[PDB]
C-alpha cells in the first residue's frame, strides 16, 4: 500500500549501481535476510546438540544461505573452530565474518538477540581464497545487526552511512523506516554490568563515579544494560549513551570477539557519528591475530568516549 | 528448518549461472514476487478509484515493483489503455505483459484468483524500446501464475520446464515444493462454462455430449468449472482434464487476452506436456495484432485436446 | 491500529447475554475457532501409503477442542464410524455434528475447501446421550461453516439469522464482515455436475434445459461449479443461484449427507431467506434414522428452488 | 499437526469448572487475550506532536475488550484519571486494574514492554461499584503482565499458582509453556537503577555494597537491568535474583504504581515462592488511599530479599 516500496534488495542495489558493481553484494544480503527471516521465526515461538541447539541451527543456516549466493569465499562464526571456504564452484569475492545468535543462552527470559556481522573483501591474487584475509576493522565494506526484540530491525553499515529496515511481518520485507541516522553528540545514559566489573574494572571505575553524582553542574546518568550486545548497542544508537565492557579478568580482555562482535558494531558507530575505542587502542584500526580474538570495547556518543579517553590519558 | 532452503530466487540464480546471464531475470522474479506476497496478503483480508480499486491497487504495485528492478522496458497490463515504456535510466532487457488481478471482481465469494504473466527479451537495436516488440507467445522466455486460493503458489514456465513453489507464510519466502512437472495425458474432468457456450458452442457441442454420454467403452467426464482462468487452469496442470473458452459472440472469440492470460498459460501447458489451441490455429504460434488482444483458448492434457481437434477437422 | 474489533466471540456474547443461563455455545464456538484457525495455517502450508490424512489429523482436532468446551455430550464426523459420546466430566447441553474438512480430497489442486458444523441441543435427559440426542431435523440451534479459501471466511448462521466473519490473520481472529446476510431472490447462476450427472438426472433435466436454453428473450444462467461443497454453497449465498445435488447413481441421489453436510447448509440458507428441498419434501424436515445418512439437496435462492420444485410437481 | 494444543482458554476452564457458577474469568481473561495479541502485532510493526500515542490507544483498546466480556464493573489505567465504572448492561463481578503498555516510552530502541493487569472481585454490593471495591491488597483474585519481546509471553498468576502462555504467532493462541513455575531461591543477579538512586540510595546501599564487593570468597552478583518492569520482574522470576526500585527522590520511593505495576508483580513473585517487601511491610498488605498510589517495590528470590531485609531491621 506502501507502493514506492523500498525494500532492503531495492535500496541495495541503486546502491551497487552506483559503485558500477557486479550484484554479489546484494545477493548476499539477499540471503542474509532469508536466514534472518527464518531465525526471527525460530525466536518469535521458541519454546513451542539438544541443549544448545539455536545458535547452532541458525549458524547452519548463515553458513549455507551464505555459500549459496555466488557471493561469499571465506566465512567465520562463534561456532566454527576455524574459518570455513567456500568450495570453487560457489566462490565470489567476499569474506563474512558473523556470530550467528549472540545472547542465543539467554533467550527464556525473552531478552531481545541478534545475528552480527561484517563483510570484506579479498583483495588478494591468491593464497588461496584463505583465512588471512582477516584484517583490521576500517576495511569492512558493510557490516551491521539484526535485532530480534519487540520487532525485528536490519540496522545496516555501508561506505554511504548506517540505515534502519525494520521487518513487515505481514510481507516478509525489510522495509526502510529509518534513514541515514547518526548517534546524539553526548546523551543521559551508561552501560557496563555494574557487578564484577566494579571489584575489576581500570579507569572505568572513576567515570562510573562521576556519572553517578557529577561533579560540574549536573544530574546523574541513568544506568541501563540488557546483557545482549545487539540489544544494549542499539538502544545506544538509538539514544545516545555510553556502552562498555572491558572487564580486566582475561586480560586480552573482553569477552566480546573482535572479528565480529566488535568490528560491526564498531563500524555502525563510527558510520553514524560514535567513536569505539579500547580506551588506549582505537577498535577498528586494530589488526587481528587470531579469527577468534578478544577485544575490549567501550562505544557510543562521541562527548561521552572523549570523556573516558581524558580520564584514561592521565592514569594508566 | 529445511535449511537447503530452495527459495525461488535460490532456483532462478543458480539457471542464470548456467546461460551466462547478467542479473536482470533474478532481479526482475524477485521484484515480481514482492508484489505476489503484498498481493496476496491485500486478498487474505481483505474485507476488513472506489469500486473497483483491488485490482488497480495491485496493477500499480506490479508497475512499480518492475520498474525499480533494472530489468525491464515495456510493461503490458489489462489495466492500461496502452503500454508503458520504462524510463531510460530504469530501463533493461525484459519485455513483461501481465493481468495483475485475474478473478479481481469475484472474491466477495472467496474464489481463488492470480497474477499471470508473460516475459520477452527487446531483440532490437531499437525502436527505442517499443511496443511492438509484441510478438508471438512461443518467444516468451519466462511465463507462469501467482495463484491466491488455501494457500499461495507460484507456478513458473521457463526454458527448461514448469517448477511450483508455494510460499511458506512465516518466513515470506516461495518455497520449491513440486518441481519439472509434467500433464497426465488424458483424464477424467472437463471445464466449459456450460451455460449460454451451450447456446453458442462450435463443435465443442458434440465434444462436450461425447464426455457427458460416451460412446465407446467409458464411464463419464467429472465437470467442474470455477470461473477464475488462474482457478481451472492449475487444476488441469494438477490432475490432468481440459480446458475451454471460446463461446463464440465476440468472433476474435474468447474474452481471454491473448498477450497475458493465453500466452502465459498455454506456454506452462506446453512446458509440461500439455497442448494449447485455438482449434483451428495453435495460441503460442499466433502472432499479435494489438496488445490487446482477445483469442480463443483450449488447453490441458495432450490426448483430451487431440480429441477436439480430430472432431473440429471434419467439421468448420 | 483501531480499537474496537468485533470478535466472533463478543457478537455471540452480547446476542446471547440477551439470553443467559448456561448458554454455553460462546465456549463451544470460542472452542470451534481455535480448531478452525489450527486448520487454515496447516492448509495453507500442506505442500511446504497416504490415501487420507490431514482431514484425519483435523478430525482429531475438532473432536478435542469440542469435548474441551465444557459444553459438549455427543459429537458426529464423517470420518467415525459411530456417534462418539463424551465422558461424564467434560459433559454440557450440546450435540454437535461436524465434518472437519470437505474436499481434503481436491487440496492439491487448491480449490476451497471448509470444514461443515451443525450444533444442537441435548433434548431427552440422561440417556446418558448416545443418538437420541442427535438425531433432530429442523431443530438446530446454530449451525453454518468455515471456509478455507483466499482466506478463511466463518458463517455462523444462528437463530437470529447469518452473519460472516474472516479470520483476521494478523490479530488471531474471526472479525464481523457483514452482519445480516440475505441472499438475492433470484439469482443468475446454477451449479450442478452435469457430467456424471447428465444422463442420470431426472426431472431436473427439464431445469437445467430451461437455464440454458431460455424459452423467451431471457438471457441464459451461467454455469458455476467449483466441486467443494463450501464453495458453491457460500457462492450461492452471495451472488444467488441455485446449487444442486440430485445424483441418482447415488442413490438417495446425493453424494451428501444430512447431519453433517446437507443440514448446516440448509439451515444457513433458510435463515438467510433461501430454499433447500430434498424436491419431495424440505430437507430440514426428514428424520434421521441413521447418523451418516446421504441425501440429496437442492438450495439457492427462493424463486429459483421454486421455479425447479413447480417443475417436480409437473413432473413426478 | 499437532492436535491438542493447550490454550489459556482452555487451562482456565478446567482448573475453573472445577470451581464453577459466575466464574467470568475465562470470558474475561479470553477478552485480554485479544487486546494483549492485537498490541503485540501494533508494536511489531509501529516503526512500519506525539508525545504519547500507541499506548493512548492500547488504553482504548483494553478498556473496551474488558467491558464487553459481561465480567466487569470497574477499570482502572495509568492515563484515565479516576476509575471507569462500567455501564449496567455489561456489569459482572470482577474490577481489573491494568497497565496497559509499560514501557511505551522507550520502543524506539525495541528494548522490551507488556501490559500489566490485576484482577480484583468487587464485594461490598450495589455502590453501584466506583473505587470500594477497586482499593483491596493481597485480595488479587488473579493478576499477571504480557510481555512483547522476542515473542509474546502472557504470565498468568492465579489462585493455584503460576504458569506461563506464548503467543503462537501462527494459530493466534496462548499455548501453555511451563506449568507450575516457581523461583529460584536464590538468584544471581541483581536488577536496580544504579545511576539516579545510587547517590540518593538509603539502606540498599550497603546492599549493592554487598552484592558486588563479596565479602568472603563468593563470587559478585552480576548486574541486570534492561529498564522496563516486565522484562526486570520475568527475568528475575526465571534466572533469579533482586530486582528493585527504592527511588528517593520519587518520594514514597518508589515511581511504580501499587494497582497497576506493583500488586500484580508481588501477587506473581508470591505465588511462585519469592518475596516481595516494601521494605518495611509486605507490598501485599499496604491499604490503597488513592487508585495512582506509588510505592516502592523489592521484589526477588525468597532468601536475596530476606538477606535485605534483615539488613533493612539492623538499619533504620
Ligand atoms: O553477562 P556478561 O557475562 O557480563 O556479558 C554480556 C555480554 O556477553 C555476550 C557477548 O559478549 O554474551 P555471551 O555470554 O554469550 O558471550 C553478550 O550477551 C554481551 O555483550
Ligand atoms: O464467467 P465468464 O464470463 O463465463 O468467464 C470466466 C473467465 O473470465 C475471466 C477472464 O477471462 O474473468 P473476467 O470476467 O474478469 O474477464 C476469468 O475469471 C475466466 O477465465
Ligand atoms: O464431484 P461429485 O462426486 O459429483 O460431488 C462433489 C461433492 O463431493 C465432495 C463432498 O460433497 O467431496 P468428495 O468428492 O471428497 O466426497 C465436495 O467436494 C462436493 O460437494
Ligand atoms: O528509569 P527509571 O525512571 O529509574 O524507572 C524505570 C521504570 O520506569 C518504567 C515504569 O516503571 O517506565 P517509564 O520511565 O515510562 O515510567 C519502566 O520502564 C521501569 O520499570
Amino acid at each position: 500500500f506502501d507502493t514506492n516500496i523500498v525494500t532492503l534488495t531495492r535500496f541495495v542495489m541503486e546502491q551497487g549501481r552506483k559503485a558500477r558493481g557486479t550484484g554479489e553484494m546484494t545477493q548476499l544480503l539477499n540471503s542474509l535476510c532469508t536466514a534472518v527471516k527464518a531465525i526471527s521465526t525460530a525466536v518469535r515461538k521458541a519454546g513451542i546438540d539438544q541443549v544448545k541447539k539455536l545458535d547452532v541451527l541458525s549458524n547452519d543456516l548463515v553458513i549455507n544461505v551464505l555459500k549459496s549466493s555466488f557471493a561469499t569465499c571465506v566465512l567465520v562464526t562463534e561456532e566454527d573452530k576455524n574459518a570455513i571456504i567456500v568450495e570453487p564452484e560457489k566462490r565470489g569475492k567476499y569474506v563474512v565474518c558473523f556470530d550467528p545468535l549472540d545472547g542465543s543462552s539467554n533467550i527464556d527470559c525473552l531478552v531481545s538477540i541478534g545475528t552480527i556481522f561484517g563483510i570484506y573483501r579479498k583483495n588478494s591474487t591468491d593464497e588461496p581464497s584463505e583465512k588471512d584475509a582477516l584484517q583490521p576493522g576500517r576495511n569492512l565494506v558493510a557490516a551491521g545487526y539484526a535485532l530480534y526484540g519487540s520487532a525485528t530491525m536490519l540496522v545496516l553499515a555501508m561506505v554511504n552511512g548506517v540505515n534502519c529496515f525494520m521487518l513487515d511481518p505481514a510481507i516478509g520485507e525489510f522495509i526502510l523506516v529509518d534513514r541515514n541516522v547518526k548517534i546524539k553528540k553526548k546523551g543521559s545514559i551508561y552501560s557496563i554490568n555494574e557487578g564484577y566489573a566494579k571489584e575489576f574494572d581500570p579507569a572505568i571505575t572513576e567515570y562510573i563515579q562521576r556519572k553517578k553524582f557529577p561533579p560540574d553542574n549536573s544530574a546523574p546518568y541513568g544506568a541501563r544494560y540488557v546483557g545482549s550486545m545487539v540489544a544494549d548497542v542499539h538502544r545506544t544508537l538509538v539514544y545516545g549513551g555510553i556502552f562498555m565492557y572491558p572487564a580486566n579478568k582475561k586480560s586480552p580482555k573482553g569477552k566480546l570477539r573482535l572479528l565480529y562482535e566488535c568490528n560491526p558494531m564498531a563500524y555502525v558507530m563510527e558510520k553514524a557519528g560514535g567513536l569505539a575505542t579500547t580506551g588506549k587502542e582505537a577498535v577498528l584500526d586494530i589488526v587481528p591475530t587470531d579469527i577468534h580474538q578478544r577485544a575490549p570495547i567501550i562505544l557510543g556518543s562521541p562527548e561521552d568516549v572523549t570523556e573516558l579517553l581524558e580520564i584514561y590519558q592521565k592514569h594508566a
